[PDB]
């Protein structure tokens, strides 16, 4: 099974705006380029987020990491047995993403996924944030999480759990209208409460948002002000019911895609009980 | 196997007396109603104890929790293989108990059991006790425990262990008369020393008592005085030989059903050795 | 010297609104009455805040605590030597405030102060909050703090430091207009970063606000939502530069008097260096 | 000033009953005799409690310890300056109490006090309790405490504080009748919340009770049962408002003198604030 | 497999001498009798060592504990499969040893073994040592250990490992004469470095010695002096190479059987590497 | 007495080279300018190091901090009593250094010193290093230290100790030639092993070097490589005998002035014993 | 699978130079001889490194340890199944290496390997270093590591992983020339980041170097100076990218074989992710 979410690639209309957003606002470290993709770091990895020009203004691919070569062949076997089409990344792609091997596939609704092993680390170029952020919580929990929009949550659930090995943490019924709610399913594949959530939102984007976790509450507080100065805040500070991440939300430069910048969630394990929540926020998160 | 005891429902003759008892005396939080049942909370769960009108003046049902949907189907399989009759809770029942799925059955002596998964949590309405109690120890150990009266301990034991997956912790020989004792069997299904004890007491009730565990010794001390002011104390403070819960006992408003309010027990695991004790109390617990 | 701020008395136009505000919103425990004053508790003390009817809609008095009878006589000596008028609280007043002895005086600008020793504690009636708040940080640091408006900060400073024994922690230049700032002086008399701050604000009230410190960040988060539901929020969540209290502000029912509800500040001692800050907030606290 | 209470001597009508009481019930170690006094140990000291035959059935003397020879001469100087009569213990007395030097005096109401230094320790005969008690909390806090009955609390207070250097911790108003209470004053001379309390009780004895502090709550629980088997319990388990000792009370064999056997109190220091309490118990301690 | 050594029974010529030895010297608690056996306690168990009259002056039986009824049936199955004769303890024997079930067998060289489950605990009669010893280390590691003399170590090894499930920890070559050594094999069945050691010593007894582990180094030091006063010391204080127990040895009243009284050994687990040592002592243990 | 070294000002020939050196190499944060001085930060202070153009290529002034206004007047009194000339910084100077008050003087050999209180902090502009350094150890220990060259160590010693209140930590005899050594005296004024060392080196500069302390050993390791890439290393990694700072040395752009970048020293207090060392390095620090 | 590297044997041209090197420089304890091999200790083992005369001037054999006799037979089975030739060490060899059993084989490129169990420990002759080194980190992680030169890394990898059970930790691309790098594969068999690394270096030796890990950073610092005094340093202090060992390198007396003396690495487990690094050093390690 997938061990963690390791990287994200966005294809966007305003590369400079994304560059400023990820560095001066979010605090990531600019790390050069690979092909037409600008690269950004959050830790020791050669890169975590890639930004390339494109009309999509959306997530273009997600990297799903495994721990070694044999694990990757086992994922190939799982894909074959499940009838899921995939191709093996060629040398150029391997070089482009800085990995030792990868399988290219899509989820049932067209999001390209890349299952890989052997990513590049560059400890000789220690991480230096572009804005005051003490650091990000990554490690075995990967880069963070994202909320995947899908037209059929049950169909998406079967794929992510049965094929990729993610596990359901819990569900939140997100009230949309007076008598309309959407059951968001939160899935884990390691200690991070969730790495991918699945929801049938009426949004045209592949994802609703991606989440990064910072080391301290002040990191979050300071980041709020930077995004507020940029005019991008979409939520006040708040804390989620299920993972208890204390965060705020802001718009990325791609319309309808937000970022969640947070701190201090609960983590999970094999004893996590599936439960249901009627609200996204235990406190705060008022929409603005 | 069952992971924990999650809820209890009582059917009683004096609903107002039970309401005052659970709130002003015990300290639980009133949490509205579902159908004709008044609901009470001890933590983040939407409810833990339900009280409905009825002539039984007894425990009407017990909710036995599992961690996910697949676990529930596996319990269904265990019931089928064991020849234990059960039905699937319909939508109305699921809505009534605020769960995602449930199986309805009885133990061999008529106590209705509900095996469920996916309970509702309401972190946006943080727990507020009705009396000075710092909190209850629940979490993975469930709401607490109860002592189930049975006519045939061996028969009850086979069902709870072989069918439901509980495990024997230890036995106490409870001296009843000059040359008469009853062997109480204490069963666990998680870290709580026991969740269900089985005993052939000559009492007309389904249970002898239910137990709640508070966070501090002062919680217990203060609760003693509140129940004493109410004229309900049945035991002085004391500590059990087997789980070493330091507690007192009091009458509930239903005759012959008591409550045990305690603190600081030992917890168990796979290395817990079956042992036998000749007394219920290491110290205290004098009957009054 | 004064050891800590122990109590506050308000004289207000809307006693019921203050009652609801302190209980359902802030979380204090209603504790009966003394004379025409409604009493509120935050801990083991018989009372911490008193609310009496009056047109002032302001702080009517502040209780400044010392540790014993001899300390009180020494404060009397300090007042005499400094030429500050004072009277000794009579039996009725002692009974009213539940103290063993008190001196009644005013600060140079008319705020009545009561220096006392021997307050009443009622551990047999353990604290029970009226809203979900885990508890307040009081103890040797007293009930909290307040910001005292004065027409002459230097004059006020001499009195609070030379006569009462408070000590300057630091200064914040609070920008009021384009080319106008007010130098707020923050004074301590124990580990609390400040107990009284002195500022020449153009506000008609004796105080700008009073501050209570809760045990957890969630206490603060939950309280924000309760005050927001009441329509009283005046600041978003934020953190101060000098004491690093993470808080929000809200209006009390008395116009121009606010409450600050906070968590997690730095504490001080004899090694605290006087420093100057150009902003009140390290992050957040946007005015709304 | 006095550093700690080091020993107590009782003169009683039933020496065998006291012997059984201190050993089999309380758990002290029999330690032979000195003259006509039977000796009992609680720790490394050669003795802590002495029992001699006499019609008093009361406390005959209390040993007040200082840390060295010079400290004792300084106490002599304090007594001289205060006009308090005293004599120097002769060689026989020094040998009898196993000390290097002592001053013999009385408090203003006739209780003999012995101020001493240089007590004997016998680590080569390690402490062995006579009943199951894990140990007593003594050390720098001395053997324990006692409540001294006096006809004039103010007079007693001046002596214990001004002459002997004890310090007021707090006061409890002990309700005796419908409209009658006695203000008990609790005095410390080290970390123990109090070593001597002063109260104008209408009891014919020099003391109301003496208190010993055990290491664990189980020590207390087990001791309760032993004293209950002996028919001596006078209070149920409970916890005091001021020192928060969790204890029970029992009769000694001398009528109107009780023992308090407790655990887990708060300790004090130079920052302890004088406060007043309206009840002796935060919870429990119901009289039986 | 066997979980721990739970009890030992000796058959001796001088019951009074053994009684004094186990109580006044070793510190065990006398606990009455069962049949013609005097019982001794080291902890919460109703008994740990039994002493009965007999000419053997040797270990008469050893109790090997398992955690539950099913485990005992599994041991029965192992014995059957291995062709090892055994009988089921009858009611009288079960009553005599205070257990819920037992299998009676012998090791290949005639030492009676009793495999049992469900021992009696008596927490209402808390442990009280007969001599100054703070306590013994037992719990999941059982009562202690013994060194079993055998004529054929390989044969004994096969039985204890293959049949009973003990595991080899390490070996010490014990030099007997100028060119003669005996390879002692140390076996564990839990965290205790060893519970049974196997050695081909030329001693007529079933065992060379049994070992008890005390809580502190002072326990050991004080015990040394008590056994020295009794004229029983056989070794000076020392520390073993393999388990690093710091101990001394003394004679029991049965000739050629000693006791080892120790403290502070290393404990083991599944990662313990088999190693060989050329000496029994890292330091000390000089024979006297 | 002086509490800590708070700031340093350099007057240099190559401002751009110093700018690159302090930011890209050392890791300090550029913080704008005040007058013709470029400012650099290491923490929450508005500035720590100032660089202005000048032919000196040397330390132009050192800021010595005290905790409050009264402390500054007391230093003025000490200067007056000692006959040391000083002037009071005017408004322009106060504005320039961002302090509430300052005294301007020189040490006996012409180094300008500024004794000040009330420095500016800017927590709303959190520290962001210009190179990968996790942070600096400052706080109550000030910015760091420097080694002051003097022609007469005894004369310098009398001034720094008797007038400014520094305290001798220890001495190192620094071997210069075959039969020539210089006794460097290391002085503290807080927990930092030394803040100023005094040595009669034959160097034309006011100081031999200044020292900054980083949070981790990796900070130091990474910094070494950055300075090595710049061609500035003067010592290999090493650790001092007296403070046990683990550091390396590098040239600043001003000839004969170096920087020491270190980690992990011992800290001092009132119990630090004056001792003498024959070498500067316990290990390493080979000159290159 | 192999549990750890337990010993190394070198065959060298200058035995005295190796003797001085391992004792006076590295700090190992001389431990006599076995046959023509001089023995050296690093801990409780009778020996860790053996040095015998020979023209090879290279590693002559490596001892690979397993935990018991059965484990060794299982390794024999693995060798048989894989078609790898091996012989059983005879009595003389067993005596020579001080082990209870061993299999002699070679890796695919001629390095003799000895798989063994039951090594000799000599706690009665406690370790005494020959130079100031506080101790070495060995225990379950074995003596240390070595870098094995091979002509075919894939072939070597298959043998060490598939046959011996080592596991790939990570890879470093070691740049040799302008457009030439060698992919070093680092393998673990316990918590030590690696025990054997495999690399196709163009060196005539079996190994590039062996590594020892000392307890403290000062151990490393002091050792650097000792090797520098000997003229043997080949690298400055530095820290590796992958295991983060902070070390230096020095020449052994055998040309082209070095020693790495280090401290403070990361350790591994089953969750270690295979990653790739482009440099050997995160910082330092400049070649000299």
């Amino acid at each position: 099974s997938i061990e963690r979410l390791g990287y994200l690639g966005f294809a966007v209309k305003d590369v400079p705006a994304w560059d400023h957003f990820l560095t001066k606002s979010v605090g990531l470290m600019a790390a050069g380029s690979a092909g037409d993709a600008a690269l950004y770091r959050a830790d020791q990895r050669a890169w975590r987020i890639a930004v390339q020009p494109g009309e999509l203004d959306d997530l273009a691919y997600a990297g799903l990491e495994v721990d070694d070569a044999a694990a990757l062949e086992r994922m190939a076997d799982k894909l074959r047995q499940a009838g899921v089409a995939f191709t093996r990344g060629d040398e150029a792609l391997m070089q482009q993403r800085k990995v030792m091997g990868l399988l290219c596939l899509q989820d049932p609704f067209g999001l390209p996924l890349e299952i890989y092993y052997g990513p590049a680390e560059i400890f000789h170029e220690p991480f230096l944030p572009s804005a005051p952020v003490s650091g990000f919580v990554t490690g075995d929990q990967g880069i963070g999480a994202f909320v995947r929009c899908v037209p059929d949550t049950a169909k998406a659930m079967a794929f992510y759990t049965e094929v990729l090995g993610f596990v359901l943490s819990d569900i939140i019924d997100i009230q949309m209208g007076p008598e309309t709610s959407v059951p968001a399913h939160f899935l884990h594949c390691n200690g991070r409460h969730h790495t991918i959530a699945l929801a049938a939102f009426p949004i045209p984007k592949r994802i609703h948002h991606f989440m990064l976790q910072a080391n301290t509450i002040d990191d979050v507080g300071y980041a709020f002000d930077r995004l507020d100065a940029a005019g991008r805040i979409t939520s006040l500070l708040g804390r989620h019911t299920n993972d208890q991440t204390l965060s705020f939300y802001a718009d990325t430069p791609s319309p309808m895609i937000e970022v969640e910048f947070g701190w201090g969630p609960r983590t999970v394990d094999s004893s996590w009980t599936v439960a249901r929540h009627s609200r996204t926020a235990m406190w705060g998160h008022k929409s603005v």
